[PDB]
C-alpha cells in the first residue's frame, strides 16, 4: 500500500490515499455564500481521492473569522452546489467540514454584537481574535445554558441536511483545533457541572450527540470526525489529555463512522498509539511529504494521509508525487484571505 493505492472510504471506493486537508481560506462572497472562484479552487484539485472542505460554519453565531462559507442558508446552498458539481463533474469526492467555532471569535463579528458562545465562560489564554478590522483581544465568551445545548445540536443536524441537499458525497464534523466541541472536550475550557462537564463522558457528550443528530442525516458510512489528541491551538488545555482521548476515541467505534481523521502531534497521541483503539479507518495529517506520507502508510499506522500546504501550491500534487516531480513553493502570506491571487494561480505540471 502506497499513496497511490486505492482505497475503500465508507461508502466509496477511492482511487488514491491522498486526501485534500480542509483548508480556512477566507475567500467566500457576499452572506458567506461560496462563489465561482471557489468551485474553480476546489475543481482544480480533483486528482485528491478525498477533499475535505474549508471549515464551514453552522450558523452565524458559529463564525470566527472573515470571510468564511457558511451552510445555515439557502444561499449558501445554492453556493455550494457550484462547488459540488464542479468537483462532481471531473469525477472527483468532496465532503464538507462543519463547524463552530465557539470562543473563537469576537462581538465585531457576531450579529448585534453578541458573545461569542463556549462551553464556559472562560476567555482564550492566548492569540487574538481576527475581525474584520483587524486583531483585536478576546473577550469571555457566555457560557450555553443547558437548555440551548439542544440548540447547537439542531444547528448541525441543519447543516447536515443542507450539506445533503447542495450534493456534497458526506460531512466531517470538525471537532478538532480548539474549537467549540474541543472546547467541550477540555476541562481547561470546561468548567461545566451540568451533564457536558465535569466527567470524561460528560465533555464527550456534546460531540457524542452532535455525531448522532448528524449520523442520522447522512448514513454513519457518509460521516467523518477530525480531532487533535495533541493538539493545544485556540488556549484549550486538559489534565488527562491521553485518557479524554482514549475514551472519545473508543466511543466513536459505536457509531461506526466513514473515518476518524486525526490530526498528528513528543506526544504519544499519534496514530501509532491510536491505530488498535479505533475500529474503522484513519485519515492521518499534519506535516507530510512524499517520503513520510507512503511511510506512514506503509506501517499500517494510518488509511489515509491529508495534505494541506503542499495542496495549497500543487493542485495536481498526486501527480507531482508519483513522478518523483518538484513542487511549486507555498505562499503564506495568501493563504488566509485575498482573491485569485495565490489561490486559483498555482499551475499544475507542463
Ligand atoms: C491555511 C490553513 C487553513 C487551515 N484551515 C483548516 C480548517 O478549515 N479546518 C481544519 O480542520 N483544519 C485546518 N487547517 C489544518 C489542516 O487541515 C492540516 O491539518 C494541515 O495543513 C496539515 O498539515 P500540512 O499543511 O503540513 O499538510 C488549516 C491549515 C492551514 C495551513
Amino acid at each position: 500500500i502506497d499513496l497511490f493505492s486505492p482505497v475503500r472510504l465508507g461508502r466509496y471506493e477511492l482511487p488514491n490515499r491522498m486526501v485534500m486537508a480542509p483548508l480556512t481560506r477566507n475567500r467566500a462572497g457576499e452572506g458567506n455564500v461560496p462563489r465561482e472562484l471557489n468551485a474553480e479552487y476546489y475543481a482544480q484539485r480533483v486528482s485528491a481521492g478525498l477533499i475535505i472542505t474549508e471549515a464551514t460554519q453552522v450558523s452565524p453565531q458559529g463564525l470566527g473569522y472573515p470571510f468564511t462559507p457558511g451552510i445555515h442558508s439557502q444561499e449558501q446552498v445554492e453556493g455550494w452546489r457550484l462547488v459540488t458539481k464542479a468537483v462532481h463533474d471531473r469525477g472527483g469526492k468532496i465532503f464538507l467540514q462543519l463547524w463552530h467555532v465557539g470562543r473563537i471569535s469576537h462581538p465585531d463579528l457576531q450579529v448585534d454584537g453578541a458573545l461569542p458562545v463556549a462551553p464556559s465562560a472562560i476567555a482564550p489564554s492566548e492569540g487574538m481574535a481576527a475581525t474584520y478590522e483587524g486583531e483585536k483581544p478576546y473577550v469571555t465568551p457566555r457560557a450555553l445554558e443547558t437548555a440551548e445545548i439542544p440548540g447547537i445540536v439542531e444547528q448541525y443536524r441543519q447543516g447536515a441536511k443542507n450539506a445533503l441537499a447542495a450534493g456534497f458525497d458526506g460531512v466531517e464534523i470538525h471537532s478538532a483545533n480548539g474549537y467549540l466541541l474541543d472546547q467541550f472536550l477540555h476541562d481547561g475550557s470546561n468548567h461545566r457541572t451540568d451533564e457536558y462537564g465535569g466527567s470524561i463522558e460528560n465533555r464527550a457528550r456534546l460531540l457524542m450527540e452532535v455525531t448522532e443528530a448528524v449520523v442520522s442525516v447522512w448514513g454513519a458510512d457518509r460521516v467523518g470526525v477530525r480531532l487533535s489528541p495533541s493538539g493545544t491551538f485556540g488556549s484549550v488545555y486538559d489534565s488527562d489529555l491521553k485518557a479524554l482521548f482514549t475514551y472519545v476515541v473508543d466511543a466513536l467505534n459505536q457509531f461506526e463512522l466513514a473515518y476518524l481523521h486525526l490530526v498528528e502531534p513528543t506526544s504519544e497521541l499519534s496514530s501509532k498509539y491510536f491505530r488498535p483503539i479505533y475500529k474503522g479507518t484513519l485519515i492521518s495529517a499534519g506535516g507530510y511529504d512524499r517520503e513520510s506520507g507512503n511511510a506512514v502508510l506503509a506501517s499500517g499506522d494510518a488509511d489515509l494521509v491529508a495534505y494541506g500546504r503542499l495542496f495549497i501550491s500543487n493542485p495536481d500534487l498526486p501527480q507531482r508525487f508519483a513522478l518523483n516531480a518538484q513542487l511549486n513553493p507555498y505562499d503564506r502570506s495568501s493563504f488566509y484571505g485575498g482573491d485569485k491571487r495565490g489561490y486559483t494561480d498555482y499551475p499544475s505540471l507542463e
